[PDB]
């Protein structure tokens, strides 16, 4: 069939490079395509997944210097947008996102993979506002030939974070994903970072520690899934709820959403 294999770019959907909103001539079907050795890293994480709460990856394309990197266009933009300064969202869109936010990142562990950066920034909606985890190029392998390896490097953005990260040479890759999942709950609840970074320097994070869940953003957040929060920003990575245990917490399993 002629002019299939042509794309026209209609508007940029983020600028490493660019991010494009691509649309086919004939078919007139959406993708986006990020134009860009964190790059061949990525590409090869892409080649590895499949799932329906991660980014499809359809493909890539070399042009000299430059990198195309045909991805799944998600229509709903960014959780970001959905999240209320200061409010965050209703609770059972929230749960709704957080039950699909731990499949997808339940589906890159399996796999060896960690992200990384989780935010919502990094969690797209598609047209049903299906959750989906983007941006690889920050991600690696953690678990190889069924050996895990410790991970050292300094990789993420602050607010989101896990404090072994700042304070430890060496951590465990898994931990550090379900904290981070656990700040983007936190937001979708409070619709507000509860701290800069998680530090004793840091007052909100000692307040925290403390248990003064009177303050804020802890105060806007009903018992059941601050009881959860509780469980996940557990500053021991060893003690800190794993995925298979957040399954069977009972804010997870509430009935909320129609
Ligand atoms: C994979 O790496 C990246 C991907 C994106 C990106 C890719 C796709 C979308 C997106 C952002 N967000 C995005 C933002 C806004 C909207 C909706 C909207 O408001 N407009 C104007 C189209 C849709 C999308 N849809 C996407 O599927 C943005 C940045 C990066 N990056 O930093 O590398």
């Amino acid at each position: 069939v002629p002019f299939v294999e042509d794309w026209d770019l209609v508007q940029t959907l983020g600028e490493y490079g660019e991010v494009q909103l691509a649309v086919n001539r004939v078919t007139e079907e959406a993708v986006a395509v990020k134009i860009v050795e964190n790059i061949k890293k990525e590409i090869c994480i892409n080649k590895m997944l499949n799932h329906e709460n991660v980014v499809k990856f359809y493909g890539h394309r070399r042009e000299g210097n430059i990198q195309y990197l045909f991805l799944e266009y998600c229509s709903g933009g960014e959780l970001f947008d959905r999240i209320e300064p200061d409010i965050g969202m209703p609770e059972p869109d929230a749960q709704r996102f957080f039950h699909q936010l731990m499949a997808g990142v339940v589906y890159l562990h399996g796999i060896g993979i960690t992200h990384r950066d989780i935010k919502p920034e990094n969690l797209l909606l598609d047209e049903r506002d299906n959750l989906k985890i983007s941006d690889f190029g920050l991600a690696t392998v953690f678990r190889y030939n069924n050996r895990e390896r410790l991970l050292n490097k300094m990789c993420g953005t602050l607010p989101y974070v896990a404090p072994e990260l700042l304070k430890r040479r060496e951590f465990h890759a898994e931990p550090v994903d379900v904290w981070s999942c656990g700040i983007v709950l936190t937001a979708m609840l409070a619709g507000e970072l509860p701290w800069d970074q998680p530090s004793d320097s840091c007052q909100e994070y000692s307040d925290w520690k403390e248990k003064k869940t009177y303050l804020n953003p802890w105060k806007k957040i009903d018992s059941a899934p601050l009881a959860l929060l509780h469980k996940i920003l557990v500053e021991n990575p060893s003690a800190r709820i794993t995925i298979p245990d957040i399954k069977k917490d009972r804010w997870y399993n509430k009935p909320l959403k129609k």
